[PDB]
């Protein structure tokens, strides 16, 4: 029987071994067959009917598209600090600019509020206004 679009997805992903920045897996679990991975979320198909599955919610096909060609939002962590003497390690959200995430922020004296964190920032010291 000729493949439906899903199916056809699917098929040319498991070939090729990935979509974009995630990647094909294939293997069969009790969520379905885990589909493709990136970070910490995994999208799975149970089938009789083909269904998309992430974070324990069906999800339509024209969905899953859209979802899986979104940005990933990746993590640093930093250190900030109120007063160059009391540190506090901090999730940073890649996707986010210093200024949206923490307010003014100076990276050893350049205001780095309207940057996005890059690898480089890991464990580096950020200084903020008191929440
Ligand atoms: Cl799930
Ligand atoms: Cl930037």
């Amino acid at each position: 029987s000729n493949a439906t679009p899903e199916e056809h997805f699917i098929e040319t992903i498991s070939l090729a071994g990935s979509y974009k920045d995630w990647s094909y897996s294939g293997q069969s679990t009790q969520l379905g067959i885990e589909f493709l991975k990136r970070g910490d979320k995994s999208v799975y198909y149970t089938s009789n009917p083909t269904t998309f599955h992430l974070d324990g919610e069906v999800i339509t096909f024209d969905n899953l598209k859209t979802l899986l060609s979104l940005r990933e939002v990746r993590t640093i962590k930093v250190f900030t600090t109120v007063d160059n003497i009391n540190l506090h390690t901090q999730v940073v959200d890649m996707s986010m600019t210093y200024g949206q995430q923490f307010g003014p922020t100076y990276l050893d004296g350049a205001d780095v509020t309207k940057i996005k964190p890059h690898n480089s920032h890991e464990g580096k010291t950020f200084y903020v206004l008191p929440n």
